[PDB]
DNA sequence: AGAAAACCCA
DNA sequence: TGGGTTTTCTTTTCTCT
RNA sequence: GAGAAAAG
């Protein structure tokens, strides 16, 4: 649309603006305004940019001046460029008032001053200095009220927003004072953009050339310091002159930030390169992301937002804080919003091209200031000042010549570096108030996760009515409260499997050691595994920095949605939907008494945790518990000397730490009043499954995966495991190989994705790869028939086909046809939650112009049956929060305290009645034939799709208020 | 690799 | 009708080219 | 970009 140029010009007035440099600004102006060729193609928002700036210093005459040359060019003033000719008028005494020219002029133009203060986005400073002089003539005048805020009035959403209930809203376990102090630390740590953690390495005694090395690398990056303030203020002259001739240039740019806060990035960036030189184009991205990121922390230093931010916050607590009252109790959006929001005031991103000019001057700073000797290991050898990065022409990777990183790895530095945002909050995150406003406190978290900058996800999140987001806003929010603490004896134990040789078997990684070590193909596999076990080395060594640095703190993980509604949360390497070790080391800051019930659900989660009696009922686990009570008492005791029965278990760290807090729980003096941290899992049998029966309404699904109420649980993968052994036997008696290497082989695990995947548009070919993995990572089973046994093992699998789940195909059937046809059409595949949430596909694999109709398809019934079950947790999650419960979630895993778990399961039983009451088939049916199905064009194309989705199936017999009752629906 | 057919553009 | 490409969806981490 | 790994 617009020029390049224009938008550069734009970014470049702008960042004038927020850098004080205005003359710069006025400069460029005049010697654009002088030259014909240079006085076209500028909107009127720069004039308007140079406006509300000279509005700001308040120079009369200088914005008089530009003011005059709006008129020229063809220029009508817009409304906000009369709100900063009214904010001059009002800075000063003039026109007794403003009303003298001005106020005529804006009556004489049509432009509704009520559209000024409403439509118009302005600053907050701004807008009061309009107020005072539009008062200090015109009395009459005053703002508009602004209403209460809109209260949802959804069905599903009625309970949680109604005035008039009886509530209990759980509150922290931390008072006001400790909570405004980790505020303090919080800030602290955002607005410095970096954090040091301490390696869990063994550390490496002091030696001769490792301290000559390391007093050699403080030399080289001081002297490389100097370098750098020297070519950053050189090239700070250079573009200057460059402003000054009448030319862009980017020097706001490099006055967005300090000289000193720009050279210790480029040295972070040094210290964060591996070995290996990483792509320019990469590294010039990254670069100017973090001027971007750094600029909008020191904004908002500079403009006194920081201060507003502490006030609100500092009210905010008595909210969250045990030791304040709040006079009426309500959510934390709503607290927010009752109390006075601070103006956002956003940082827009810059345009691309301008970013990639930031991140190439950055680093051709980079490549050309640094040097170093090239005689490392002979000081006293003269060697000329060899480049330390060039490698600019390479798929362009800069070279990091190997005496520095021979020099660092011999350094043996002990430190490691994270992101602020890669970090858990040291506070409580700020409530979503908004998709732009929410999680971390100085840094723009968005509320979608996407990649290769879809924007369209945002782009229906703020075309909504107000209200809709609200169920979604305040889910994140309590699943950002919670409150984590590390578990330090399972750290303990793991840092001393990882600091000696690691142990693959319980998940520790192996060391660069104990790696193994005709001839040319084994050394290459050797080389192979050496690569992979350092790799996932690193990763550990990661985690665990981040766990013992967070060891005695308590921390709160600000959680995010992907676009089909699901929440993560946004710190990446130390949280609870990681591994068995990540799990192990997290638990509940605030701890809740089991009460009369915890114990049983402290011993059923361990029994769960253990793998075994997946068949069986509670009554019976729970006699499983009672049976092996020695076993974990015994584990929890001594887990590395002991018996290691927990070694055994399928996720032996969570069955650790659940057997270290039954053995604390056990020996209680009083286990009823014994408050426990450990969050209790509570697991949908098969939900996809669970979602389409509920669809459906079918009874055989229904009572298939546990929506009808039974004695015993019932899953779908023993039941096909078995009929598929059936004929590995009835085979094998045929003198078939492969039938005769699988015994003892057909289990729950090599079977289950591939029946987990057939409600959904699942290929063979995927379902060989799903069973081909789980082959490969059996030792006992032969590796030379792994491809062949795994053909067999999707071929016999074809028992789904005789009439099982067939309401189920029959809803998968209308689901990819409905995506098949709008993709079609030429639309992309878009519907709305019910909770009120929409939902995008972005997948668009034009080059991004058409929809692939391949990934649509594929995509649209697991994307829409997790739709559901988010729904269903944010429900889960909101009638919960009412009630006092403390709830996060693995997506369908909803964990909560012991204590709470029969409550979870009761909620969890009536927001699923509550929300399958509702016709989802139906009300989706009615949506998307509004939305996509009333195009003048394509009369024929809708009257296909309405055939369609007019005709979804119909629902079967199962009375759902049955899951109710139903023991094992989740369990 | 390879066992593999269906969909999309010629 | 003939030839090329994918293979159910999402999220996350690491070192080596 | 491949080498892997993890969660639903
Ligand atoms: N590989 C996958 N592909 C698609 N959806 C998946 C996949 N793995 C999990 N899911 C989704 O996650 C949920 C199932 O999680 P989970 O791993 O617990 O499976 P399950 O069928 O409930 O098995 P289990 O018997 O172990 O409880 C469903 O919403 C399902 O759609
Ligand atoms: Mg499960």
């Amino acid at each position: 649309q617009l020029s390049g140029q224009q938008q550069r010009l734009l970014a470049f007035f702008k960042c004038c603006l927020l850098t004080d440099q205005l003359p710069l600004a006025h400069h460029l102006l005049v010697v654009h305004h002088g030259q014909r060729q240079k006085r076209k193609l500028l909107t009127l928002d720069m004039y308007n940019a140079v406006m509300l700036g000279w509005a700001r210093q308040g120079a009369f005459k200088e914005l008089v001046y530009v003011l005059f040359m709006v008129k020229d060019a063809g220029l009508t003033p817009d409304l906000l460029s009369y709100a900063a000719a009214l904010q001059c008028m009002g800075r000063q005494d003039q026109d007794a008032g403003t009303i003298e020219r001005c106020l005529e002029q804006m009556s004489q133009e049509g432009l509704k001053l009520q559209a000024l203060f409403t439509a118009v986005l302005l600053s907050e400073e701004d807008r009061a200095t309009v107020l005072k002089a539009v008062h200090k003539v015109k009395p009459t005048f005053s703002l508009p009220p602004q209403l209460p805020p809109p209260v949802n009035t959804s069905k599903l959403l009625r309970d949680v927003y109604a005035k008039d209930g009886r509530v209990s809203y759980p509150k922290l376990h931390l008072p006001l004072k400790t909570l405004q102090c980790l505020f303090e630390k919080q800030l602290h740590m955002e607005l410095a953009s970096r954090v040091c953690v301490v390696s869990v390495e063994k550390p490496t005694l002091p030696s001769k050339e490792v301290k000559h090395a390391r007093k050699t690398l403080k030399t080289l990056r001081d002297q490389w310091e100097k370098a750098l303030c020297r070519a950053l203020r050189e090239t700070k002259n250079r573009l200057e002159r460059e402003v000054y001739e009448g030319r862009f240039s980017l020097y706001p740019f490099l006055c967005l930030l300090d000289e000193r806060e720009v050279v210790r990035m480029l040295l972070q960036v040094l210290q964060a390169l591996p070995a290996q030189g990483e792509s320019f184009t990469t590294l010039a991205r990254e670069l100017s992301a973090r001027t971007f990121s750094r600029h909008v922390v020191q904004r908002q230093r500079v403009s006194g937002q920081v201060q507003a931010l502490q006030n609100h916050y500092r009210k905010y607590l008595c909210l969250l804080a045990s030791d304040a009252e709040v006079p009426e109790p309500c959510l934390p959006r709503q607290y927010w919003e009752e109390l006075g929001a601070p103006e956002a005031l956003r940082e827009q991103p810059w345009p691309l091209p301008v970013q990639m000019e930031l991140g190439k001057l950055l680093a051709e700073m980079l490549v050309q200031a640094t040097q170093m000797p090239c005689s490392l290991d002979k000081p006293h050898r003269s060697s000329r000042l060899v480049p330390v990065l060039y490698h600019v022409y390479s798929i362009g990777i800069l070279k990091p010549h190997p005496a520095y990183v021979q020099l660092l790895e011999k350094a043996a530095e002990p430190t490691l570096t994270f992101e602020a945002v890669d970090v858990p909050m040291l506070c409580p995150p700020l409530p979503w108030t908004s998709p732009h406003s929410g999680a971390f406190l100085l840094s723009p978290t968005k509320l979608m996760r996407t990649v290769e900058g879809a924007t369209q996800h945002q782009e229906l999140l703020e075309t909504c009515p107000p209200t809709a987001l609200h169920g979604a806003l305040d889910a994140l929010t309590q699943l950002g409260n919670c409150a984590w603490r590390v578990n330090g004896r399972v750290l303990d134990l793991v840092l001393q499997l990882f600091q000696a040789k690691g142990c693959p078997q319980l998940g520790v990684p192996a060391p660069p050691s104990e790696a193994p070590q005709e001839l040319r193909r084994e050394l290459a596999h050797c080389q192979k595994v050496a690569r992979e076990m350092h790799s996932l080395r690193a990763e550990a060594l990661y985690r665990l920095s981040l766990a013992q640095h967070l060891r005695d703190r308590v921390f709160w993980l600000p959680h995010n949605m992907d676009f089909r509604g699901r929440t993560y949360p946004c710190p990446p390497h130390f949280n609870h939907l990681g591994s068995d070790v990540a799990r192990a080391l997290l638990e509940f800051a605030q701890g809740r008494p089991l009460g009369p019930h915890g114990l049983d659900w402290l011993k059923i989660h361990l029994v769960n945790l253990t793998g075994l009696k997946k068949r069986e009922p509670l009554r019976k686990r729970l006699a499983f518990a009672e049976e092996v009570m020695d076993d974990i008492l015994d584990s929890a005791d001594q887990p590395l000397t002991g018996r290691k029965w927990w070694m055994g278990a399928e996720e032996p760290w969570q069955t650790l730490a659940c057997c270290m807090e039954v053995a604390n729980a056990v020996r209680a003096s009083d286990p009823a009043a014994y408050v426990s941290h450990l969050p209790v899992h509570q697991d949908g049998s098969c939900n996809g499954l669970q979602h389409y029966a509920a669809l459906g309404r079918d009874s055989v699904g229904a009572a298939s995966v546990n929506l009808e109420p039974s004695d015993v649980p019932q899953d779908v993968y023993s039941g096909v495991a078995a009929q598929v052994e059936v004929f590995r036997r009835q085979d094998a008696q045929r003198g078939m190989r492969v039938a005769q290497v699988l015994e003892g082989f057909i289990t729950r695990k090599v079977v289950k994705q591939t029946v987990m995947t057939v409600v959904y548009g699942v290929t063979r070919y995927g379902g060989r790869l799903q069973i081909e993995k789980r082959l490969r990572e059996l030792s006992d089973f032969p590796q030379e028939f792994v491809w062949e046994a795994s053909h067999y093992l999707v071929r016999q699998v074809f028992k789904s086909l005789q009439e099982m789940f067939s309401g189920t195909r029959a809803i998968q059937h209308w689901l990819t046809e409905s995506a098949r046809l709008i993709s079609h059409m030429g639309s992309v595949v878009e519907w709305v939650t019910p909770l009120g949430v929409p939902v995008i596909q972005p997948y668009r694999l034009d080059s991004s112009r058409k929809p692939n109709t391949r990934k649509q398809k594929n995509g649209f019934p697991p994307n829409f049956i997790h739709s559901l079950d988010s729904s269903h947790m944010m429900l889960t999650a909101l009638h919960c929060y009412r009630k006092g419960l403390t709830f996060v979630s693995v997506h369908d895993c909803y964990w909560t305290h012991a204590a709470d778990v029969s409550v979870m399961n009761q909620v969890c039983r009536e927001q699923f009645v509550r929300l399958h009451s509702e016709p989802i088939l139906q009300d989706l049916s009615r949506f998307l034939v509004k939305r996509f199905c009333s195009e003048p064009q394509k009369i024929l194309e809708a009257s296909q799709l309405k055939e369609t989705l007019q005709a979804v199936p119909k629902p079967g017999a199962f009375d759902l208020e049955q899951v109710k009752r139903s023991t094992y629906f989740f369990s």
